[PDB]
C-alpha cells in the first residue's frame, strides 16, 4: 500500500527522491512518529535523520571530473562539485534543518523566510525574510520538514523566483510529504527537485498529514 | 580606558557578569571583530565563544547541594541544578546562540520572538513570537549577541514579563555590549541578570557598537 | 577495470557490501585521496564520509517490528533495532572511526586491539587489547580504515573469536580495501559481514593499495 | 579541608592551574564520580568538562599582539596565537581527551604513547609510541585524566625529552590529580605546566585517588 504509494509517485514525479528505505531510516521514524517519544530523543533522532536526507539531497547538484594524484603517486580520476550554493529555510520548523546542512557545508550561507496562513483566507503571506544578496546566482536547498497542502513552500518558491532564482536550481529538501502536496508543488513549479524521506497516505481536516508526526516544529523546539 | 570602562560597568551594574578575560577570549575576539575575517572562520570562532558564554551564563542558575557515592564507596559532597529552565532567541542573530545551548543542555525547550523597529518612529515591534507554554514557571535564557541601545531586549523583557516571566528569572546572554545599552537594561529591568564577554566604547550614529564587529547576524548567516 | 572489479567482489562475495558510489562519494574520497589536501580538509572529510558508513553498516544488525501511535492517534509500522553491540578499534587507524559510531550510537561500548608486524619477522601480533567484559554476547563492528593485505584483522578476528564472539555477528567496516584482502578475509572467516566504501585495484610493490590514499592513519592523526 | 589542600598545592606548585571550581564544575564532576551514573550520561558529561578544560588550558600558549580594523573602519588591539602545537595522549584514557582538542583545535597532530606497568615488576614500560616527526619543535599537550601516582606521566614525559622536546613546553592537562602525583610530577620536571579541574585528598591501598572516579578509562570507553 505503501509501496504502491510509492511507485506511484516515483513514476509520476520523475523530480522527486525518495531515501532509500532502509531499516536504520524506518526505525529513525519510528522513533521521531512515536507520541511517546521525549523531547530530548526526538532531537536526536531528528537530527541524525537531517544529516542524511542531506547527504543525499547534496547529489542533486552539478559536477565536474577531477583528476588528482594518490600520495602512492598514481592519477585518481574523482568529480568535484563547484557550484554556489546557500540554505533558506522556511521559519520556524525549517530553521531545525540548518544544523544539519551547517555540519556539512561549513559556513554555507543560510537564508530565512516567515510565512503564516490567513486565518480567514488561508493565503499564505510572506512576513519576513532576510536572504543573501546573490541569491538568484545560487543554487537553492530550500528547507522545510513537512509538506502537507504545501501551500508554504508554493509561496516560499514565488518569493524565490520573484527574486531571480532559476526555478531548475531549486532543491527542496524535505522529510515527510502527503501526496496532496507534492501534486501541488509539480502542479506549480514542474521544474524544482524534491528530495523526501517518506509519504504518507493523507491530510487530516486539520491540515496535519497522517499517519503523520504531529506538529514538528514544537516537537523538534519544545514549544508543544 | 577599556579597563576603566570595564571597571565602572563592574562598580555600577552588580547584576552584569563579565567572562574573565583570558588571552585566548581576546584572540577569538580578535578574529570575529576582523573585517577581513572569511566567514566559515567567523561561524568557527563565533560558535567556539559561544558556548564558553553559555557555559558561564548557567552558573547563574540555582543549585542544591547533592551528595553521591563515588565507585571507591566513599562520599562526595556535590551539588545538583534542578531548575526548568528554556532558551528564547531574539531572531535573528539570536538564534545563532541556540546550537551553543542545545549543545550543552540536551533537548532544551527554545522560544523566538521576532522583533522590528518601526519606520516612522523607530519604536521596537513585537512581529512574531513562539514560547514554551509554561515559560512564566522557567527560568530564560534570553540570547542576543550585541546589545547596542538595548531597544530589541528591553521589547523582548516587556514581553516576557507580560506572560508572567519573573523579572529575576531572565538572564540576558550577549556577546558584546555598550555602556548605553547596559544602563537602559537596568534603568528598566534591574533585577535581570546580564552575562557578557566585552564592552566596547560608544555607538555611531548608524547605532552599530564600535569599535565593534559590524552586523552580527549578516555575518554569522552569510547575508551580507 | 574497476567496474569489472566491482561486479566480480560483489559476485564472487555476498557478504561485502559496497556503499552506494554517489557523486557526492565520489567527491569525498577525491579530496581525501588527493596529495595535496591540507591535514583539516583530510580530517574534516574523513569524518564525513565515515559518519555515511557507520550509518550504511549499522544496517546489517538484526532488527524486530515495531507499530507505534504516532500523535495523530493512529498507528504506524515501524521496526526497532534491539541488539547489544560495541565498537572495537584496530589501533591506530581504526580509532578515527570511533567518533563516527559514538555520534550515533551514544555512549556505545568501545573496546580497543593493538595489533602490530614484527619488525624482522613480520607476523602479526596482539600487542594490546581492552575489550568489553560481555563481548562474547554482542555484535562487533570491527572498524579499520584499510584492507590491503588483511593480515592485521584476519587477527584481529582471531583474537576476537578466541573469546568467544561469533563470527556471525562481526561486521567489518571499512574505507578502502584491496581484492586480495577481502579475499583472504572470507577465505578466513567466510560468516563476518564487510561494509566499504571502495575497493582499489591492487597492492604496491610495497604492499600499499593503489590507486590508494597512502597511510590512512598518518593522514589522520598527522603524524607523516 | 579540601581548601587546605588546595592552598598548600597552590602554595607549593606554581606551574599548576587549577580550574575555576564554579558550581556548574562542580555539578558536573558530581554526576562523573556518582557511580550511579550510566554510561552515557558518563560519556556526555566528561566530554562536557574536557571541553572546558582544553579551553582553559590553551591560554598557556604564547601569543604575540594584533591589531585587527574592525567593519566600523576602527582598529582594535588584540592578540594572537603563532606556536606550533600537538595533542599527545597517553593510551587509553588521554584518547577520551582527544575529541574535545579537535573540536577546539582543527586539524591538530596527535601523537600518542602507551605506557604499561610490568604486571610482576609493577614498572612502566614504554610499549608503543606514534608521534609526528617534528615533535621537538612544538609545544605538547599531554592528555591523561587522572594522576595518581604520577608513574605514568613521568614515564611518558621521559619519552618526550628523550625525543627533543623542551621540558617547559608540555603541558600536561588532567582532570583529576592526587597531591603526591602532583608533587612527584613537579619533582622530576620542575618546568612543565599542569592544568587541572580537581585535587582530590589522597590514593588509597589499590593506590585509587579517594574520594576518586572509579577508573576513567573503563567507564569512558565502556569496559567496565
Amino acid at each position: 500500500q505503501e509501496e504502491s504509494i510509492l511507485q506511484d509517485i516515483i513514476t509520476r514525479f520523475p523530480n522527486v527522491v525518495l531515501m532509500k528505505q532502509t531499516a536504520q531510516l524506518r526505525a529513525m521514524m519510528t522513533i521521531i512518529r512515536d507520541k511517546e517519544t521525549p523531547k530530548e530523543e526526538f532531537v536526536f533522532y531528528a537530527d541524525r535523520l537531517i544529516r542524511l536526507l542531506i547527504e543525499e539531497a547534496l547529489n542533486e547538484l552539478p559536477f565536474q571530473k577531477k583528476e588528482v594524484t594518490t600520495p602512492l603517486d598514481v592519477s585518481y580520476h574523482g568529480v568535484s562539485f563547484y557550484s554556489k550554493i546557500c540554505g533558506v529555510s522556511i521559519v520556524r520548523a525549517g530553521e531545525s534543518m540548518e544544523s544539519g546542512l551547517r555540519a556539512v557545508c561549513r559556513g554555507v550561507r543560510i537564508g530565512k523566510i516567515l510565512i503564516q496562513r490567513d486565518e480567514t483566507t488561508a493565503e499564505p503571506k510572506l512576513i519576513y525574510e532576510k536572504l543573501p544578496a546573490d541569491i538568484r546566482e545560487r543554487w537553492v536547498m530550500l528547507l522545510d520538514p513537512m509538506c502537507a497542502t504545501a501551500g508554504s513552500v508554493c509561496k516560499a518558491i514565488e518569493v524565490l523566483l520573484r527574486l531571480g532564482v532559476k526555478e531548475e536550481r531549486i532543491i527542496f529538501v524535505n522529510i515527510l510529504a502527503a501526496p496532496q502536496g507534492i501534486e501541488r508543488v509539480f502542479k506549480e513549479y514542474p521544474k524544482v527537485r524534491m528530495v523526501t524521506a517518506a509519504v504518507d497516505i493523507c491530510l487530516n481536516s486539520r491540515y496535519y498529514i497522517v499517519p503523520g508526526i504531529g506538529d514538528f516544529g514544537d516537537r523538534y523546539f519544545g514549544t508543544m
